[PDB]
């Protein structure tokens, strides 16, 4: 599915982001738009040979499990599938982990790189929330 700014933005509200970990939705809504172009079923492969998945590509190195990266950790407990649904649900409890597990929102090179210390209320602008 390809998502909505807005409807993106009520969805992860509803699943509990905005203000989570001290991040507020436009941060997440944001990184969503950079990571993957708010589509949930992008994927992207790393020279590493480890795949990102979803809306938030979230790496199969120590997220989830794709069966085919040596290694991994699975700290998600789920297959690497699930993070490709039109339910963001899957998505957003294992990016609660990730974004708990030290460095926040660093964790995604696109946030960092295209939302961190920008106006990103923007991302949120206009909508009924
Ligand atoms: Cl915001
Ligand atoms: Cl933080």
């Amino acid at each position: 599915k390809v998502f909505g700014r807005c409807e993106l933005a009520a969805a992860m509200k509803r699943h509990g982001l905005d203000n989570y970990r001290g991040y507020s939705l436009g941060n997440w809504v944001c990184a969503a738009k950079f990571e993957s172009n708010f589509n949930t079923q992008a994927t992207n492969r790393n020279t590493d040979g480890s795949t990102d998945y979803g809306i938030l590509q979230i790496n199969s190195r120590w997220w989830c499990n794709d069966g085919r990266t040596p290694g991994s950790r699975n700290l998600c407990n789920i297959p690497c599938s699930a993070l490709l649904s039109s339910d963001i649900t899957a998505s957003v409890n294992c990016a609660k982990k990730i974004v708990s597990d030290g460095n926040g929102m660093n964790a995604w090179v696109a946030w960092r790189n295209r939302c961190k210390g920008t106006d990103v209320q923007a991302w949120i602008r206009g909508c009924r929330l």
